[PDB]
C-alpha cells in the first residue's frame, strides 16, 4: 500500500489550497479515505474522513463550515479542499486509509505528510 499526498506549500491567512492524496496496492473503493494533521506542539488530530460508501465526517471547529473532502474511484484519488486559512492550521497534513475507522487515529494506512504553512 502507497498513499501520497500533494498539494502543500506556504499561504497567506485567509486563502484557499486543495490536497490531494494518490493510493495505489489496495482496493480503493472497499476503503474509508482520511485527512488528519500535526501542529505544531498538539498531537496528531481528526481533519475529515470520506467513508467508502460516500458519507463525509469533519473534525471539530473549524473544519465542517471550511474544509470539503470528496473522492474520485476512477483516479483511486482523494481531495481536501480548505478554506478560510489562519496560522493555526500550519500543520503536516496526512493522508490514511482504513476498511472501518473514521475519526479514529488508529487507522491501517498512512501516507507520509504534505506540509501546509500559513502565514499571518
Amino acid at each position: 500500500v502507497q498513499l501520497v499526498e500533494s498539494g502543500g506549500g506556504l499561504v497567506q491567512a485567509g486563502d484557499s489550497l486543495r490536497l490531494s492524496c494518490a493510493a495505489s496496492g489496495l482496493t480503493f473503493n472497499r476503503y474509508n479515505m482520511g485527512w488528519f494533521r500535526q501542529a505544531p506542539g498538539r498531537e496528531r488530530e481528526f481533519v475529515a474522513s470520506i467513508s467508502w460508501s460516500g458519507d463525509r465526517t469533519y473534525g471539530t471547529d473549524s473544519v465542517k463550515g471550511r474544509f470539503a473532502i470528496s473522492r474520485d474511484n476512477a483516479k483511486n484519488t482523494m481531495y481536501l479542499q480548505m478554506n478560510s486559512l489562519k496560522p493555526e492550521d500550519t500543520a503536516v497534513y496526512y493522508c490514511a486509509a482504513d476498511r472501518f475507522l473514521t475519526r479514529s487515529v488508529k487507522y491501517d494506512y498512512w501516507g507520509q505528510g504534505t506540509q501546509v504553512t500559513v502565514s499571518s
